[PDB]
């Protein structure tokens, strides 16, 4: 329906955009004010605030390389 | 599912490979003899023969920049 697939070469990563946007319902927390591109995504936004951080602070979804990364 | 996306800095390509296994003759195409990660995939393949080249060769599809590339 809407999900992302990252191409990564240790393997990539699906993102289901549309469950994400189910579970946290502010696409600010993502976006900010402009729901679109997230400019300089990439590997450290990823590990960062942007995909692991949330799950780490949460305790939800995933935090090991392997369970993002999917050879 | 529906797309994937391919981190660049001048600006990420969103490709629907669903639609370009239903409208490519053959995996191999892309993949060469069985599908799976396509070994080095990157801006040389991409600007080659895996993307660019089969858009300007068979007259359809994106050869810009801004085609493919956006911000
Ligand atoms: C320590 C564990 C991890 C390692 C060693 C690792 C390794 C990497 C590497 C090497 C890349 C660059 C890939 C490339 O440029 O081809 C990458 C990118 C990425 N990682 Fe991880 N990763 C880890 C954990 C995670 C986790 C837990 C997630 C999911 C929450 C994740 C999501 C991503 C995403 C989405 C990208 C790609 C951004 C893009 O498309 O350019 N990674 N990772
Ligand atoms: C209803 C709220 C949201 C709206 C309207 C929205 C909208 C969008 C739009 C228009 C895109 C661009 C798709 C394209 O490139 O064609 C996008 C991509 C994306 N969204 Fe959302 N989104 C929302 C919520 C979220 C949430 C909550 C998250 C994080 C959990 C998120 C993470 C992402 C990511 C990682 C991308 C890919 C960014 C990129 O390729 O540069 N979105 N979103
Ligand atoms: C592009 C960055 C992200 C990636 C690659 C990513 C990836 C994933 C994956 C693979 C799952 C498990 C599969 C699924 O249930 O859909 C998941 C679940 C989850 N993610 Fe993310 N995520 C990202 C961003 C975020 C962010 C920014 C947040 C919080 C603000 C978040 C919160 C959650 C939660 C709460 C779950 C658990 C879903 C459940 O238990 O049903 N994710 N994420
Ligand atoms: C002359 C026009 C173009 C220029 C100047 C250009 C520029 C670039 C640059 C600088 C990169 C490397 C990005 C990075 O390392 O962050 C790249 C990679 C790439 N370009 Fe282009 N590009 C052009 C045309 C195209 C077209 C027409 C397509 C689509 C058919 C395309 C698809 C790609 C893809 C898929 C990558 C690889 C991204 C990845 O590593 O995943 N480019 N391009
Ligand atoms: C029905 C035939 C096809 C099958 C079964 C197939 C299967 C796959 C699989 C399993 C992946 C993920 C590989 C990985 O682990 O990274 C993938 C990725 C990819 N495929 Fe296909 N594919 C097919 C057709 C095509 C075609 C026709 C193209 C080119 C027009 C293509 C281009 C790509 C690209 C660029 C990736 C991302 C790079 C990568 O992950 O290796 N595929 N495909
Ligand atoms: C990963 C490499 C490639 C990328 C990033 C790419 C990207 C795109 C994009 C952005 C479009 C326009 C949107 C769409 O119709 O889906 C497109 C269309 C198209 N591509 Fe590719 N492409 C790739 C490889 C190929 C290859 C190898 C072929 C031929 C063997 C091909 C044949 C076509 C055709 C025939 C269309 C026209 C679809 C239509 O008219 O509706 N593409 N491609």
């Amino acid at each position: 329906a809407d999900t992302m697939t990252f191409t990564a070469k240790n393997g990539n990563v699906t993102f289901d955009h549309k469950k994400h946007q189910t579970i946290v319902p502010d696409c600010a927390v993502c976006h900010g004010k402009t729901p679109g591109k997230i400019e300089g995504f990439g590997k450290e936004m990823a590990h960062g605030k942007s995909c692991k951080g949330c799950h780490e602070e949460m305790k939800k979804g995933p935090t090991k390389c392997g369970e993002c990364h999917k050879k």
